[PDB]
DNA sequence: CGCTGCGTTTTTTTTTTCATGTGCCGGTCTCACACGTGCCTGGAGACTAGTAAGCGCTTCTAGTGGCGGTTAAAACGCGGTAGACAGCG
């Protein structure tokens, strides 16, 4: 029972939810609690992690700024 | 393997029909406005009379300046933070 790396947890959930707009923080957060396991902050962690993927170019942004909008996978 | 574009399949947006409720015209029937008539009460006349109120005069209050002094209170401005407003699901 463990929370693998920010990205190694989102990678797993965004991966099972095909969408033309993609997957958006609300959706993602609802997955992790569903099947995996966590205490809390997670949601605040998920945001910074997704911000790390925005800047670098790991996970694209569909529409919106910060942790508001839709965030897909690499290619 | 990775990309890249380019025909495909779908989505978005445009244009044209289309089925809907609108308010628009012109003929029938109803009971409500308007008239009227006749009776009765409440307004008018007029004069009486008694008292309220308005004007001037008496006083004296309580309202309007005005004079500085000290302080508490406004002013102003700078600095940052949390709350207003938009945007996403
Ligand atoms: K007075």
């Amino acid at each position: 029972t463990d929370h693998p790396k920010y990205s190694d947890m989102i990678v797993a959930a965004i991966q099972a939810e095909k969408n033309r707009a993609g997957s958006s923080r609300q959706s993602i957060q609802k997955y992790i609690k569903s099947h995996y396991k966590v205490g809390e902050n997670a949601d605040s962690q998920i945001k910074l992690s997704i911000k790390r993927l925005v800047t670098t170019g790991v996970l694209k942004q569909t529409k919106g700024v910060g942790a508001s909008g839709s965030f897909r996978l690499a290619k």
